[PDB]
């Protein structure tokens, strides 16, 4: 059970069955116009992430807010 902030609306949900709030980012064909793609989630453990996209994890309630 977990509070975290979620793409794409980003609002805030509960995860009854999460552990983790992560953030994802990651380049997709429009980066050099529009900048990296965000993903925000829960998940029960830390995601295993791709080359390219970089990810940070944290574990407490909405700890993954929108970057600024």
């Amino acid at each position: 059970m977990i509070r975290c902030f979620i793409t794409p609306d980003i609002t805030s949900k509960d995860c009854p069955n999460g552990h983790v709030c992560y953030t994802k980012t990651w380049c997709d064909a429009f980066c050099s116009i529009r900048g990296k793609r965000v993903d925000l989630g829960c998940a029960a453990t830390c995601p295993t992430v791709k080359t390219g996209v970089d990810i940070q994890c944290c574990s407490t309630d909405n700890c993954n807010p929108f970057p600024t």
